[PDB]
C-alpha cells in the first residue's frame, strides 16, 4: 500500500506548517463547502456601527455613502493543486523509508509556488497576485526609486506611500508594507533606518518578520523582478480586505498507474485570496527611471 | 431559525470576548436597573473626616471648605446598537451554520468603534473621550515631549505625575499608561528600565497590557491621531475615576423583515463610562503646539 | 571475559552520547538497514508542480522547469574505521572497569575525527566535508576580508551572504555559522556585535553554540585553517541543505589476535553527509584574497 492511504492523512499536517510560512499566508481563513459561497451583503463599509439611537439620524448626506459594498462576496477558489508523482515501482521491497523524507518538500514548494503566485497571480487559475493589483490599484506611484541607478528609496517615499493609502487604509494600525530583498538590501546595510527600518529586531510581540518600518516587520518574500521597474514596496492595510477564501480539506490523490512506470499523487489545493474595495496596495514605484 | 432569534447568548459571550479589548474596558462593575442611577454624595474630594472628639471642628478657617459636592452622582448612559444587514434570503441553499462564518465581524467592529469612542467621544451618546478627558482637565502638560522626533520625557513627567496625581491616586494602584506605537517606538525599543520598563514583559503579575514601565502595564493599541500633538502617554489611576456604569447584558435584535431582499440587525449595547471627582488622570504631552 | 560483548553495550551507549557530539553536524538522520537508498526523482528546483490545469500553463519555456534536478539521490553510507587494542593481557586482573576510564577517549578522538571528517572530508570512504563542499562552488567569495591584515571583519560579509540566503528557505531558519575562534577573534572582543555577534547565548537560548549573528550561532574549533584563506564562516541553512543518511554504527569487532596477544577492537561506524541542491552554503570568505 505504499503511497496509498497511510500517510496522506498527514501531509496536510505538513501543510499545517506550510501555510504557516509567514510571507503573508494568512489574512483570514474563510472555510467553506460548495463551489462558491456567495454573499451579496454589504460589508461594514459606510459606518454606522452603533448609533446612540439618539442624535441626528445620519445628520443629512450622503446616502450609503461610499460603498458599501456590492461586488459581491461570491467567493470561490480554484483547484490550485500541486499534483505530484514519483515512481514507486522502483522502491518495492517493504521500504517505508521515505515517509516524511520524500515530503516536507512537496508541501514546501507547493506553498512556495502558492505565495509566489500570491505575488504573481491574477484570478485566472490562481487568484490575485499583488503585482497585478499593484499595476491596477491606481497607486503605481511614480517616480519613487529611480532604482538600480542613482537611487534614494528613502521614506519620504514611504511617507507618500502611507499618505497615499491611510486614506483607504486606517493609520499605522495595523497596515503593512511588503517589499523586495533589494529593498532591505540597500536600505539596510546603512544608517537609514530612514525614519525607521533598522531593524526593530524586535522579538517577540506579534507576527514578526524583518525590519519594522514604522514598526511594520516587512515582507520581503519577493517574487518580483529586480530590473529597477517593479514594486518593492507594497503599502496596504493588512486588516482591511485582502482576505483568504481558503476552502476545503486537501485531498492529495495518490493515484497509481498512470504508466511511464510511475505513480502519481495529486497534491491538491483549493484556497483563494480576495479583497473588499476598489483600491488596495500602494505600488512602488520604484521604476526603471 | 436564523437571525430571527436563535443565536443569541452566543453573541453575548462574543461580547465577553471583547469586553476583553484591553484599553479602558477593565473597569468597575455596575448592573444598573433604572434609567439613570443617581447617587448623592459630597464625595472623596474634600473631607478630611474623623474627630479628635475633644479637639474640635476647626472653627473659623475653614468649614465648608470648598466644593463639595452637590453635583451629584447621576449615572447617565446611552446605547451602542449595531445596524447592518445580512441578506438572510438568497443564501438559503443549505448552510446557515454560516452564521459563524458570517458573524462576529460586526460585533467586532462594533466594539472597535466602542473603545475608540471611549478615547475620542464627546460625552454624549458615546461617553467622554479619553484624550478629551485628558484635554478638559488639561492633563496635557504641554510640551514635555516635543512634536514627534527626538521626544524627551521617558518616565520623567510620569514620575512627576506619580507624585502629582500619584498622591490622590497613588503608586501602582492602579496606575496605567495608554501610549502610542510612535510612543512604543520611543520607550520601547528601549534600554531603560527606569523602575521597570525593559523590555515590558516585565515581571509579571499584571492584567495583560502591552509593555510595562515601572509597574504600569501599558496600553499601546492607540486610537488617537499620532502626529506630534497627541498625548502619547496616559497617566491615570485606572481604579479610582472612570467606572463603566453599564446597564444590562447587550441585547441583540434579530428582527427579520424589514423588506426588500434584506433583513434587520440591532445589537443594543448599554455599557457606559463615568467617573466621580476632579482629576485622577494625566496624559502626555508630547506636543506639536 | 571482557574485551568482548558486555563491553559493547556499555561502549555503544558511550557512542549513544557522542552520538551527540554536535561540534559541527546535527541533522535529521535518515536511518538505513539495506545499503543504498537510491531515489529516482528530481527534487525541489522549480517543481512545485502547481496546477491550475485549467487556464493556460504558459505554453513556451520550459516545462520541468530548470536545471536539473535528479542527481540521483543514492545513499550507501560509509563504514568508518577507528581501531585501538588495549593492554589485552591484563584484565585477567579482572579490572572490569578501568575501561570507564580507558575506553570512551577512544570514542573521543574517534568522534573528533568523525566531525572533522564530516566538515572537512574528501568524498570517498567518508563522504564530503564542508569547506570541501564549499570548495567547488566558488562560495569562496571576495573580498570581505583581506589576508589577515585589516581583519576587523564585521557582518557585511554576513549581510550579503544573508541576502544570498535570502534564497529559497526562509530567514534565519536555520541559517548558521560554524566558525573559527580566530573568526571569533575578529568578532569576539569586537565592539560590535553590530547586529548581534555576542552574547548569543543570549539567555542561553538555542543548541549549544553560543555567540550568534542575528541567531547565526557558533561552531569554532580546529577545523578552519587560518591565515585568512579559509572561510571564517558556514552560512548554510541546515534545513534545506543536507540530512544525515546513516545506517548502523559501532558493531565494532573486538577481535583478538593481533600478535603479541592483544585484542583487535576493529571499530565500526556508518553515517553520512549528502546533499540535494546546487547550492546549500556560501561561507567566508575571508581570504588571503
Amino acid at each position: 500500500s505504499s503511497e496509498s492511504y497511510e500517510t496522506i492523512f498527514s501531509q496536510r499536517i505538513i501543510r499545517d506548517l506550510q501555510k504557516e510560512l509567514v510571507v503573508g499566508a494568512l489574512f483570514e481563513e474563510l472555510p467553506m463547502s460548495s463551489k462558491i459561497l456567495t454573499m451579496l451583503v454589504e460589508p461594514d463599509a459606510g459606518k454606522a456601527t452603533w448609533v446612540a439611537a439618539s442624535t441626528y439620524g445620519t445628520d443629512t448626506t450622503t446616502g450609503e455613502e461610499v460603498k458599501g459594498a456590492l461586488k459581491e462576496i461570491h467567493f470561490s477558489t480554484y483547484k490550485l493543486a500541486a499534483k505530484s508523482f514519483i515512481t514507486d515501482e522502483t522502491e518495492e521491497d517493504a521500504i517505508f523509508s521515505l515517509l516524511p523524507l520524500l515530503r516536507k518538500r512537496l508541501i514546501e514548494a507547493h506553498a512556495v509556488s502558492i505565495e509566489e503566485a500570491f505575488m504573481t497571480g491574477d484570478g485566472s487559475g490562481k487568484p490575485k497576485g499583488l503585482l497585478t493589483l499593484a499595476s491596477e490599484d491606481s497607486a503605481k506611484v511614480v517616480t519613487e526609486a529611480k532604482a538600480d541607478g542613482s537611487v534614494l528609496v528613502t521614506a519620504k517615499t514611504i511617507s507618500k506611500l502611507r499618505r497615499k493609502l491611510g486614506r483607504h487604509g486606517l493609520k499605522l494600525s495595523k497596515l503593512v508594507l511588503i517589499v523586495s530583498m533589494d529593498a532591505y538590501y540597500d536600505l539596510l546595510e546603512d544608517e537609514e533606518w530612514q525614519d525607521v527600518a533598522q531593524v526593530g529586531n524586535d522579538s517577540v510581540k506579534l507576527q514578526g518578520q524583518v525590519g519594522r518600518i514604522y514598526g511594520l516587520p516587512v515582507v520581503v518574500s519577493e517574487y518580483f523582478p529586480a530590473k529597477a521597474n517593479s514594486a518593492e514596496f507594497a503599502v496596504i492595510v493588512y486588516k482591511d480586505n485582502f482576505v483568504m477564501p481558503r476552502q476545503r480539506a486537501v485531498t492529495v490523490e495518490r493515484e497509481r498507474q498512470a504508466g511511464k512506470q510511475r505513480d502519481a499523487y495529486y497534491v491538491t489545493q483549493r484556497v483563494n485570496l480576495q479583497r473588499y474595495f476598489a483600491n488596495g496596495v500602494v505600488s512602488g514605484t520604484y521604476a526603471a527611471s
